[PDB]
């Protein structure tokens, strides 16, 4: 059963604002392949931004995003 | 960011034993709906032994389960 439902991801934090839990939707990083994982929230997908990371990922502006 | 993300699931909890979060392997249905999402533990998925939870209107024993 998924923790929090479908607007509230417990399992997650976007690696832009930090916010958490993620409210809303959230988007997940294909091609960054680290162990932790690289998501970030709607409002972090939808403004242009320069965060590589919050853990040391190596996320680049061509890497592809899909939402959970 | 994801919590966890190894041996530990903070995006999801046992349908079986309601766990929460699942520690060590996570068990997730494909069939059931992306939206309710169906997810078990590793001592619920291996145990043969019925629990009040173990099927559903929705959950049903031709549903296929992948490893996460
Ligand atoms: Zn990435
Ligand atoms: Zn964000
Ligand atoms: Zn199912
Ligand atoms: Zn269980």
């Amino acid at each position: 059963w998924a923790a929090g439902g479908s607007n509230v991801h417990f399992g997650a934090g976007c690696d832009s604002c930090g916010v958490y839990p993620i409210i809303g939707d959230r988007y997940r990083c294909k091609d960054c392949k680290e162990e932790i994982g690289y998501d970030l929230c709607k409002d972090c997908y939808e403004t242009p931004s320069k965060v590589p990371g919050r853990f040391n990922q190596q996320h680049t502006p061509d890497h592809r995003l899909e939402l959970a």
